């Protein structure tokens, strides 16, 4: 077995000439030639079995990737592990390699507005299938959308990702931790479980923002510091987005603060294209009920030069806790045995 700086990589005799790439959530992450298709691809190696919640998600990772097809998901090309559960302490996913993250683009680049735009274009795009999937993605931020050479993009990692459920989306004040900090939409820190597309939607208008000045929008320090960043932009919720907010502790907390007004997009991206900021401000709303849904997104101006229903496909079929790892090992087992 192939070596990479101190940890096992056996991928062969398919995938030769390994690289190092870098570290991904779950491990150490390669590029490698695909003796087959005669292309570089990228492999993450996953070893998840002696804990339930790697487990967890590396089954959704897996099953998620499987079921969808989509120019703006990332695939999943192949599957290496050993042939019986006995043998299996490793699994390696193989995907397209791509050529930077938004991420890295972001900490180095200066995006035009005709990036701007086709990028954005693209995240919504592959947003609209995942959500007719009923799937919420749940950790969409820019070292989750992949790049390559011509700025085709790729959402990936579903690893954190959930099936929509609206009806059981209620909760307390300060419990729920849902995507990375810069990207959670304000009602997680308030009542919210995450469990709606309308979280999604936020991360995206933080991926804009953040596109348009090269900085994180809202870049709280820690927890308790995001919704402070929030607020400092939004301005102080009005009666009526308070109004929403039952549970009686988050709203009195919003009630203690002092009045903060808003701040105008166009003073804080003063060379950012005018109908961007319309976009933005309908992504960055505070009242998650009036926030733009998906397809709303894809249809307004700003996005005209690319809007075509008809070629921003659907999922064909929709997806309608305490496993043991023992049987999550299984089960992992079966959604794998396809690439043997
Ligand atoms: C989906 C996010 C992910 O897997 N990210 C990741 C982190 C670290 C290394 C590699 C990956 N995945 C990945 N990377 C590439 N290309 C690299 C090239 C160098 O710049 C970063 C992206 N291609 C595919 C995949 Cl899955």
């Amino acid at each position: 077995p192939e070596m990479v700086r101190g940890q096992v990589f056996d991928v062969g005799p398919r995938y030769t000439n390994l690289s190092y790439i870098g570290e991904g959530a779950y491990g150490m992450v390669c590029s490698a030639y695909d003796n087959l298709n005669k292309v570089r691809v990228a492999i993450k190696k996953i070893s998840p079995f002696e804990h339930q919640t790697y487990c967890q998600r590396t089954l959704r990772e897996i099953k998620i990737l499987l079921r969808f097809r989509h120019e703006n998901i990332i695939g999943i090309n192949d599957i290496i592990r050993a042939p019986t559960i006995e043998q299996m302490k490793d699994v390696y996913i193989v995907q397209d390699l791509m050529e930077t993250d938004l991420y890295k683009l972001l900490k180095t680049q200066h995006l035009s507005n005709d990036h701007i735009c086709y990028f954005l274009y693209q995240i919504l795009r592959g947003l609209k299938y995942i959500h007719s999937a009923n799937v919420l993605h749940r950790d969409l931020k820019p070292s989750n959308l992949l790049l390559n050479t011509t700025c085709d993009l790729k959402i990936c990692d579903f690893g954190l990702a959930r099936v929509a459920d609206p009806d059981h989306d209620h909760t307390g004040f300060l419990t729920e931790y849902v995507a990375t900090r810069w990207y959670r939409a304000p009602e997680i820190m308030l009542n919210s479980k995450g469990y709606t597309k309308s979280i999604d939607i936020w991360s995206v208008g933080c991926i804009l923002a953040e596109m348009l000045s090269n900085r994180p929008i809202f870049p709280g320090k820690h927890y308790l510091d995001q919704l402070n960043h929030i607020l400092g932009i939004l301005g102080s919720p009005s009666q009526e987005d308070l109004n929403c907010i039952i549970n009686l502790k988050a709203r009195n907390y919003l009630l203690s603060l002092p009045h903060k007004n808003k701040v105008p997009w166009n003073r804080l991206f003063p060379n950012a294209d005018s109908k961007a900021l319309d976009l933005l401000d309908k992504m960055l709303t505070f009242n998650p009920h009036k926030r733009i849904e998906v397809e709303q997104a894809l249809a307004h101006p700003y996005l005209e030069q690319y809007y075509d229903p008809s070629d921003e496909p659907i999922a064909e079929a929709p997806f309608k806790d305490d496993l043991p790892k023992e049987k999550l090992k299984e089960l992992i087992f079966e959604e794998t045995a396809r690439f043997q």
